């Protein structure tokens, strides 16, 4: 099914494997089964094997063990012959300088003109072939690698697994995601950069083999400096990480308590918060990128200054022809490419890749989970002298307990009994540090959570064996056929990981069902009746957890009475010690849009962006004149070849000045300050049919990460796009006016760019979002089978759960092959282009003073690594300008928009115009009295409560206090009603500005409301007077000091109405006193509604509201309420 073997060997060169595939996915859309088959040989299972057994041979090898040589021995010859060809590739671009030197001298030169395109010719088929070929082992070995970590994290003991962190693997595990795969191309760097830098310099050397020195002594200084600048770049940018921390803290609680930030009608307090947070962060990261941009500065501007200076000591003893000129500048392009860019990235990468290994080979030690299988045997329980510890002394003591057969055992403790320790300890996940204990093979197990993974019931139940009378018979034995009463599909009901979708109860009853209905060697049953209340646990008691468990012996822990009098024998610990251990008679015995236009009005974001850019681009054509002046005078004494070095320095003549390049650096700084303050504004003022709609998730990861990537990774990047494509460009417009018909040829060229450029990114934007889109499944399987790794190691079922990972992989990586081979495609098609124009430029030059020849001649080959690195980078910017676009869309968002008081006609829903929460409500508030707004409980009340709120997709007419609901201001009527909150989110700061951060209060108006209130006794014990920090969220303070802390906001605020809700259920009966003294007197004069479910925390109301489903009634007092309402 894979094309890539029905697939010709001109296909292979041509890259036409991937020619078919993406013309056809031009068309349609990118449909998922569109994937073709992976190569036979890349097989997850195939793959795996081999390296199982180096791994394992490396292990018994030595003592030592490097399982790094092990990778490398089964993976070295495949890659040896790639690194040896790609250098003969390398050198033969070197020799190219050469030969064109020849035709300087000058008919019979001709002859070189097809040995210079059959050279670029040879280069380009090598080149492209290689990368593809180098970069599919990089797939093979980390494919191993990744499926080789599931192995070890199936055999891992619980005493490593609790002790160790999960970010400790998980979090490694995806640092790797990327790295190793796309890296894999710099192996053979190093091995080239010797030979070639020796050729390079001997070619050199051979022309003066004096001056050799001075150009590598530059090189070498311009390096030093470099890579200084990196280290305070890298320290800065983690001195920048303090900063970002405190921030997306205070990031956090703002959008969880957007609800409450809207209560609390300061929301623009908050807003200045951030703001001061911000500026100290940009400054790190402005100054940061400014270090790096006058670092990376340097390869632009170097070929000039290094090029003269070596010419001059040679130039000293005699000025040599503008042969030898013309030959140096070609040779120190090529050796400041291999002095700088092919050979200092490869030895940080290179060490990135032995530094993956070995945290690999380090976690390749830790506690191994031993496992018996299953035995032969009598199917006897036996359990003497047990002693084991948690992790300081024994938690059991001489645990006796033996069963031959059929015997009932139970368990019972008090909290934190341990038992389930010592359960796993009975089937062997706890390690006993003393004791005995004969069990038969196999065991049944029931955890008190049950981590299922996605799938219907019917795929639950068919783990090893699917039975049809089982999935009717015991459906109905264990209740689940009755839940099944509300499926549409019956048992094809799949849901997700974790029971999201599905009843909490029915979840572990169809969990341990699964497992009931399975027989087993041996039963052990923990917490089997969690979730069963009352009726649930009489119905699985005298029905499941006795009668259909009756002839199979079982070993069952549980609080109920009725079940422990079935049982035979009960043991129960006390702290460490069994207290009763026998029969019970013994204890009764005593989203991807391109949008071109949406990117100018982002790009004209900023008041200095025109004149910033426009600065460059009228200095662009100026330099250009410049250089054709001179041309067109010196071509058209011993320093006049040092005008046609300077002349044809490309890299100097489209050089950005030391005041062109900073501005832009400081002009894109400020785009992403400016649209975090729009940002911030119109993300507070998303109304409650908007704001409820977006996810949780959805906002912080999209503000987070997205702000990050515009500031720091955009400017970085996207001024090199500039100033690459400006030299590009301008270089190729002088050798057009130069040559009788280069124009006409860059014509059709420049044409053919975009044809290139808009079909690839067709395909290769699809291709990046669905490679993407398939990489969540594999970390969604990952964290979902860790946690249920004592459920799955009870049956041992390891083949099943490898078997479940093994083609989750396969899956990733035929869309990364794909995408990856598609990406080569386009990069190899380029180069066909370049080639065809540097024939061109050649034929008509030759057919065409010496100095106009030569410095075209010059231009042709020093643009072959500029398109290349200028191509390369275009691609990318779409990638990060699209999280941009998403921000634009985020910034429009919708616009949100004396206790006597009346209302009518108010119907109210959550949703726009869906079901009537309220159904034309009207009520009476008559002022000094207060109403309790219970009811019909437990339905759900905070609507009612938001309804007075306004917060809901609805609108009434509000006539309180004299105004109505629509002609006074929606922030100045926000000011008006008050409401308990049911959990309060304090800011994280000191009491007097978390309290009160708009800081509109005295000195003297807080320290005696502290007082007054009776918060300031509380928090006399605070740091200093009152100024301890509230960290962590504020949970120094209890619930009651939370409430006090919104009853002493509420008085400051001095709201009209005091909204308590679910009081009984929150607040203490110390604080429910203290509050009875002060909120008496607080709202003595003001018209409250104190809601509860409770009847008698509805009694201390004067009047009864009693709720109802769509009509609320009401009760003048109790006496309507106890004779109609309750009943």
């Amino acid at each position: 099914r894979s094309p890539l073997e029905k697939a010709s060997v001109v296909s292979k060169l041509f890259f036409s494997w991937t020619r078919p595939i993406l013309r056809k996915g031009y068309r349609q859309r990118l449909e998922l089964s569109d994937i073709y088959q992976i190569p036979s040989v890349d097989s997850a299972d195939n793959l795996s094997e081999k390296l199982e057994r180096e791994w394992d041979r490396e292990l018994a090898s030595k003592k030592n063990p490097k399982l790094i040589n092990a990778l490398r021995r089964c993976f070295f010859w495949r890659f040896m012959f790639y690194g040896i060809f790609l250098y003969l590739g390398e050198v033969t671009k070197a020799v190219q300088p050469l030969l064109l030197g020849r035709i300087i001298a000058s008919s019979i030169a001709i002859y070189l003109g097809i040995g210079l395109c059959l050279l670029f010719i040879v280069r380009t088929l090598l080149l492209h072939p290689a990368i593809f070929g180098l970069h599919h082992i990089g797939m093979q070995m980390r494919i191993a690698m990744f499926s080789l970590i599931y192995k070890k994290t199936l055999k891992l003991s619980s005493r490593v697994l609790d002790k160790i962190s999960i970010g400790q693997l998980v979090s490694l595990l995806s640092n790797n995601l990327n790295k190793f795969d796309e890296g894999l191309a710099l192996a053979h760097f190093v091995w080239i950069a010797p030979l070639q830098v020796a050729l390079l310099m001997g070619l050199i050397w051979e022309l003066l083999q004096a001056s050799a020195f001075c150009g590598l002594g530059f090189l070498i200084v311009l390096a030093l400096f470099q890579a200084g600048l990196g280290r305070m770049m890298m320290k800065y940018r983690d001195q920048r990480a303090g900063k970002i921390s405190e921030r997306l803290v205070i990031t956090s609680e703002m959008i969880e308590n957007i609800q409450s930030v809207k209560a609390y009608c300061w929301e623009e307090a908050m807003e200045k918060m951030i703001e001061n947070l911000r500026q100290t962060e940009l400054k790190l990261t402005r100054k940061a990128a400014y270090v790096r941009y006058f670092n990376s500065s340097a390869f632009f501007f170097s070929g000039f200054f290094v090029v003269f200076l070596s010419v001059l000591p040679y130039a000293l003893i005699k000025g040599i022809i503008l042969r030898k000129i013309f030959t140096t500048i070609s040779f120190c392009i090529v050796l400041r490419m291999a002095v700088t860019r092919q050979f200092p990235w490869a030895v940080q990468t290179w060490y990135d890749s032995l530094g993956a290994i070995n945290k690999i080979q380090d976690f390749l030690q830790k506690q191994e989970y031993k496992t018996l299988e299953y035995n032969l045997t009598t199917t006897e329980v036996v359990m003497e002298n047990v002693t084991a510890f948690w992790e300081g002394t024994p938690v059991l003591k001489d645990i006796n307990f033996k069963i031959e057969r059929g015997q009932l055992l139970a368990v019972a403790g008090s909290t934190g009994a341990g038992k389930t320790s010592l359960l796993m300890v009975i089937m062997g996940e706890l390690e006993p540090s003393e004791g005995k204990i004969k069990h038969s093979g196999r065991i049944s197990f029931c955890s008190q959570f049950s981590w299922i993974m996605p799938g219907t019931i019917k795929e639950n139940i068919i783990g090893v064996s699917y039975d049809e009378y089982r999935y009717r018979s015991v459906i109905k034995a264990c209740q689940l056929e009755e839940d099944i009463s509300k499926f549409a599909e019956k048992d094809n009901i799949v849901l997700g990981e974790g029971g999201i979708t599905l009843s909490g109860g029915q979840r572990a009853r169809i969990s341990l069902a699964r497992a009931v209905y399975k027989d087993a060697d041996l039963y052990l049953l923990d917490s089997p009746f969690g979730y069963l209340d009352v009726l649930t646990e009489k119905e699985i008691f005298e029905s499941c957890v006795c009668k259909l468990m009756a002839n199979k012996t079982r070993i069952l822990v549980t609080s109920k009475m009725e079940h422990l009098k079935k049982a035979d024998k009960i043991l129960i610990l006390h702290e460490g010690s069994s207290y009763f251990y026998g029969t019970f008679s013994e204890l009764q015995n005593l989203p991807a849009v391109t949008t071109w236009n949406t990117y100018l009005r982002y790009i004209t974001v900023h008041k200095s962006l025109i004149f910033v850019l426009i600065w460059c681009l009228v200095i662009f054509l100026a330099e250009v004149a410049a250089s054709l002046v001179v041309l067109w005078l010196l071509g058209n004494t011993s320093s006049y070849y040092v005008f046609y070095i300077y002349v044809g320095v490309a890299d100097t003549l489209l050089a950005m000045g030391f005041f062109r390049g900073l501005p832009l650096v400081h002009t894109l700084i400020t785009v992403s300050k400016i649209l975090h303050h729009k940002m911030l504004h119109s993300v507070l003022q998303a109304p409650m049919s908007t704001l409820n709609t977006l996810k949780a998730g959805g906002i912080l990861n999209r503000f987070s990460k997205d702000i990050a990537i515009l500031d720091d990774l955009l400017p970085l990047t996207i001024f090199d796009f500039i100033q690459l494509l400006l030299i590009v460009i301008g270089a190729i417009a002088v050798v057009a006016v130069l040559q009788p018909y280069i124009f006409v040829a860059t014509v059709p060229v420049i044409v053919a760019f975009i044809m290139l450029r808009a079909y690839f990114l067709q395909t290769s934007q699809q291709l990046k979002q669905l490679e993407s889109e398939g990489r969540s499944p594999i970390f969604t399987h990952l964290v979902t089978s860790l946690k249920g790794l004592w459920t799955l190691r009870a049956f041992g079922r390891q083949p099943y759960f490898e078997t479940l990972f093994h083609k989750a992989l396969n899956l990733h990586t035929a869309n990364w092959f794909l995408y990856l081979s598609t990406l080569r495609w386009f990069q190899m098609r380029i180069e066909m282009i370049f080639v065809i124009f540097f024939i061109a430029v050649t034929f008509i030059s030759i057919l065409t003073g010496e100095g106009r020849v030569g410095i075209i001649l010059t231009l042709a080959m020093n643009i072959m690594s500029t398109l290349q690195w200028a191509v390369n980078s275009s691609i990318d910017v779409d990638s990060l300008m699209r999280s941009v676009s998403r921000v634009f869309k985020f910034i429009d968002m919708p616009t949100e928009g004396g206790g006597q008081m009346t209302v009518k006609d108010l119907t109210a829903k959550y949703t726009e115009g869906g079901n009537a929460i309220l159904e034309n409500i009207s009520f009476s508030i008559s002022p000094g009295q207060r109403v309790g707004l219970l009811g019909r409980t437990g339905s759900g009340k905070s609507t009612l409560l938001s309804a007075f709120l306004r917060l809901l997709n609805t609108e009434g007419e509000i006539q309180i206090d004299g105004v109505s609901w629509d002609s006074i201001t929606l922030q100045q009527w926000r000011k008006a009603f008050g409401v308990i909150p049911q959990k309060v989110f304090i800011f994280s700061g000191t009491f007097r500005k978390n309290l009160d951060p708009y800081e509109q209060w005295s000195d003297q108006e807080i320290w005696k409301v502290a007082d007054e209130v009776g918060l300031r006794s509380v928090i006399e014990q605070f740091p200093g007077k009152l100024d301890f920090v509230l960290v962590d969220g504020g949970c120094v303070l209890s619930h009651g000091h939370k409430q006090l802390m919104c009853l002493a906001r509420s008085v400051l605020s001095k709201a009209k109405i005091l909204l308590l809700d679910q009081p009984s259920a929150h607040l203490d009966p110390v604080t429910y006193q203290i509050i009875r003294r002060t909120l008496k007197q607080a709202f003595a004069d003001c018209t409250v509604i104190l809601c509860e479910h409770r009847i008698e925390a509805m009694l201390e109301c004067q009047q009864f509201l009693v709720i109802e489903e769509n009509k609320v009634r009401q009760y003048d007092s109790i006496q309507k309420l106890l004779n109609e309402r309750s009943l």
